[PDB]
């Protein structure tokens, strides 16, 4: 339900600030946390693993085969374990209601914040 | 500037919450701060000061009075400094655009956020 | 789950701006749209509910009897359908840590957003 | 020159960013006339292509670096400032300006300060 398309790009925002390498990292975290096998993320002994398991994830996501795209599909749980909320939010609002709401909710707050601000400003 | 009836309005929604003695006192020790004489308010030495001032600063509001008004123009400058800058903002808002909006910009904020917390309040009891 | 102490608190504050009476007549409302029996309330058919309802509900909340805690226990379904929702997240924060958390943070911002508009009209000393 | 070049850029290319160039370049231009302005050279209502013809000319000027580009840039500041969003306005100048510097900064905490409250809500 939650396409490929969606976890791309919430996944290049997590990127954007520090790269994949933070995101890479928490994913991998949060993976082995859940017990999880598939796909393949190396484990810390590998002493190349998060270099390996970022450019892992990030060539699946951005593939459009159905190998790469239940590769990711598999990797949700990790996913939304480790990625900040409202983030998660943003990616699953184009399939649930209720977390469009949310980021419509967010995204209201915010230009409430800046129409406010603004009214302040002088000049 | 400030209409004697917008500092009416503030001066009442001050002192609901915890009367008018609220007010008064931190108007009362703004006005000291700010050394002033006009009009007259009670420094300690006097007996009741608070209770003396308090009823003469709402007396002053509720008459229309040219003395009324020109006592409670005196005193702006003791209860803007003595009032949360908020309401300042809302006194001023009924004689300046500038301050209207930032109070209705910052009412819908505030408002926006609390209806947040109402709906999460929902989320449990459903569940 | 909320603690005696903790409902009055709440309570207290719902209080502050207009009086007992105006909490008490809300939690009056709400009991009987609840249909509760328990605690017992006086329905309007007495001339003095009001008055009588507000003594009866703030001696349960100033009072730590076992009783007491017990009476006020039955009526929080009714407390919570009618106290406004920010209050009753504060209410809920002492044994919630998700409420802890968005109350927090609802302050905070709040905060914040007050303090913006202290600097603001400061500044207007232009 | 208080106002560097490059941070007229950055400030005009957002404003620029959602709808394209011609909203801003109608919205200055019509501060300009508003402001009886003369120095840079923008056409007024009256010529064919005035609005592209404008949106080419400023957007040319944000986009060199030469003295003359420099200079039409500085003059056109105040139509600017009329037109553009106050919360860019602030951005625009708050390498230069404490005061703007201080509208930012409280402004980017006061939109931390949201998404701490919404993603506290979403779990
Ligand atoms: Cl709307
Ligand atoms: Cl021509």
């Amino acid at each position: 339900k939650i396409k490929h398309e969606h976890i791309r790009m919430a996944m290049n925002v997590w990127a954007h600030p520090d790269g994949e390498k933070v995101p890479a990292a928490k994913i991998t975290k949060a993976y082995f946390e859940l017990g999880m096998t598939f796909p393949e993320l190396y484990d810390d002994s590998h002493p190349e693993a998060l270099a390996r398991n970022t450019q892992k994830i990030f060539r699946w996501l951005d593939k459009d085969t159905p190998d790469a795209v239940e590769k990711m599909q598999a990797l949700l749980p990790a996913i939304e374990k480790a990625m900040p909320p409202l983030l998660v939010a943003r990616m699953r609002s184009h399939s649930s209601e209720y977390y469009r709401e949310i980021v419509e909710r967010r995204d209201r707050l915010v230009k409430d914040v800046d129409d406010f601000v603004a009214s302040a400003v002088v000049l």
